[PDB]
């Protein structure tokens, strides 16, 4: 019965030339978010609030931004790397639930992989993972396309 | 003891023309919330918290702002789930939100089948700070707790 | 078994004439915010879980967190955990967080290792991310 809660937030800029993987999917567009890993920014809020609820610090912390090592990295094996650390610490994964705010593009047709990705990634059934996906109603640099955020929250049980 | 958490963000813009409705509370302004529904940037947010904690995806995947969050509620039970708490952050400028808190948290708890000491609304200005600090819009937070 | 989520939010703007204080910390910068941003989402997460409504309706920003702490024990709530999240554009602010986390633990009289800071920028984008004001997100876990 020792549960303890965590939060995340993340942001990336979006620009011409990168990959844009959000959730561990690709999804087809014009642009891409800008970081030293791969800026998966969904992941990151995610990782942000495992490493939170088991009072571990942050993703910052955890892995250095400017080790050649994670140049491009993957952030599903970063998530992955995240939950070994925190089961290491002694907790277990009980949900996440998250939100990715974006004009663009259109992300309802990719939230059910993202859900699966971070499903595997956190060895949890489904039904215990949720991602929903909104726009900014047209508000400041995330309604003019700048960037896209995403939040997270965990609950985990020692 | 299987309990899980739920997070809710949601925002929208002030325009003229619409009346201010807030937690289902009609607030005398100048503008209101511009959106399909009646636009209750609180009620959308506990909303997706709602279902977020259920894992039964988002506001936009599922649909009077009331009416949709006790069909919220109705969905949350169906999956198999009890609520628990929530509690929630209001950010505007302006109009003072201070003297509707009260009937918010009613109208809620009311919602949710809930008694009135498991539901909680906050108010915050942001500081001056970006389109909220402007006026152009209002944000709200949200957090639920649910066990199965 | 009666558990209990709280959240909070806070901003400030940073300008300079100003001392930077974040989590009971004077951190050395060139600006500082017109101010407590984390302690201020910490206690607001905390009336939140409580259901005792928020800072502006009870009240250094230590002493109010203390006092805080306070009315949600009379309430009859044990604070379980807390997490927060810190976002800065600049300075750096990684060294600080034990000092922080120290901060809070005492104030809220918790372990260590039930209280959490985080850092981040804002990756160069709005207010936060040209350096105009620091904004702080906390949660909290209470149970009766
Ligand atoms: N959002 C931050 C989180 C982060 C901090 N250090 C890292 C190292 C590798 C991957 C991500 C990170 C970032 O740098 N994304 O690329
Ligand atoms: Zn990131
Ligand atoms: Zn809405
Ligand atoms: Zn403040």
């Amino acid at each position: 019965m020792d549960f303890r809660i965590g939060q995340g937030y993340d942001v990336h800029q979006l620009v011409p030339g990168r990959p844009l993987i959000i959730g561990g999917v690709t999804i087809p567009y014009e642009r891409g978010l800008l970081g030293h890993s791969d800026a998966d920014v969904l992941l990151h809020a995610i990782t942000d609030a495992l490493f939170g609820a088991a009072a571990l610090g942050d993703i910052g912390r955890h892995f250095s931004d400017t080790d050649p090592r994670f140049k491009g990295a993957d952030s599903r094996a970063l998530l992955r790397e995240c939950a070994s650390r925190v089961a290491q610490a002694g907790f277990a994964i009980r949900n996440v639930d998250s939100t990715i705010i974006a004009q663009a593009p259109k992300l309802a047709p990719h939230i059910d992989a993202m859900r699966a990705n971070i499903a595997a990634d956190l060895d949890l059934p489904l039904d215990r993972v949720n991602v929903k996906a909104k726009t900014n109603e047209k508000l400041g640099y995330l309604g003019r396309g700048e960037g896209i955020e995403a939040q997270a929250a965990a609950l985990v049980v020692r």
